[PDB]
């Protein structure tokens, strides 16, 4: 309802803890992700909270308005399109995002859905091939977790 | 949501997959859990979907109506009180429960909360002692997972 949390795990070294808090009429996303390669990594909400086949069973990006993939500042984007997180030379990425389209309740609620951090940078729907318009060319899912209600 | 799933994991060998499906004004819970010691094991929905400290961070039983702990057929029970699952000699528990109090939507929604399989049998609030009234004397949490939206 007001606060949520996600613990990111995968088959590699990438781990992290993401916190979500409804503040006013928006949602603030914070936390950190370690064990990444330096550089940008796509960071999205995928539709299902199903981890029966690791991160693969989370499905595509959460997209209740049926739009094409984009960057978080675009009109045309998926609700789950949170852009990229940037890791330092030590593999650490600090997440500090304010997003208008996600919610913690109602139609846009991401509770019970999956947060994924990807292998490569998300090209924000501007790569030029069909895959850019679905995933940003963000590639494999390095770690993920189901978003749960927190105290 | 009309369907949900949860993958149970812990620090030991207990693991499992639980499916949830709304049917009528009930939730049908099916699945299997392996790696258990033969006999009954308490099986409850805990309040928070927070795995930051393993299963310990899931909090107490989901109890929105502030009742004492009971068995699933009791009027005085927590919403998250699903009774016991039973493992056979090979440590395999088959899950098949129909419950009318838990839900996949609205106020009693368990999406984003934690399913827990316990060390001991749940005494269903009839243990004679005080601990019975809170947890059923089910003991340790062997495995847990956050309940997620499924396809
Ligand atoms: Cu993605
Ligand atoms: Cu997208
Ligand atoms: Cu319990
Ligand atoms: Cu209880």
């Amino acid at each position: 309802a007001t606060k949520a949390v996600c613990v990111l795990k995968g088959d590699g070294p990438v781990q992290g803890t993401i916190h979500f808090e409804a503040k006013g009429d928006t949602v603030v996303v914070t936390g950190s992700i370690t064990g990444l390669t330096e550089g940008d990594h796509g960071f999205h909400v995928h539709q299902f909270g199903d981890n029966t086949q690791g991160c693969t069973s989370a499905g595509p990006h959460f997209n209740p308005l049926s739009k094409k993939h984009g960057g978080p500042k675009d009109d045309e984007r998926h609700v789950g399109d949170l852009g990229n997180v940037t890791a330092d030379k030590n593999g650490v990425a600090i997440v500090d995002i304010v997003d208008p389209l996600i919610s913690l309740s109602g139609e846009y609620s991401i509770i019970g859905r999956t947060m994924v951090v990807h292998e490569k940078p998300d090209d924000l729907g501007r790569g030029g091939n069909e895959e850019s318009t679905s995933t940003g060319n963000a590639g494999s899912r390095l770690a993920c977790g189901v978003i749960g209600i927190a105290k």
